[PDB]
């Protein structure tokens, strides 16, 4: 975990999406809605069908 | 050498899936999807009925 698998996180697939949300002027609509479900999805488990 | 064991995990599994994948030539596309699938896979749990 601390040296091997240093990752396992929504981060990629949330840094991707910023990745082009900079140059996807994204509402600020959807800025705010955005990081909720964001918020959610990171405390949700990896295995749960809800996540 | 704190594991020992054999390599009996789902890598294995990934291996057989990977040396097929290795004989036809995938689009770069599937190959993308079945990687990070992959690795999704890899950590889920041994055991849970989603895995």
């Amino acid at each position: 975990k601390e040296l091997g698998l240093e990752k396992d996180d929504k981060d990629a697939i949330e840094e991707k999406f910023r990745e082009r949300l900079k140059e996807l002027v994204v509402p600020k609509h959807v800025m705010d809605v955005v990081d909720e479900e964001l918020s959610k999805l990171g405390l949700l488990d990896n295995h749960s069908s809800e996540f």
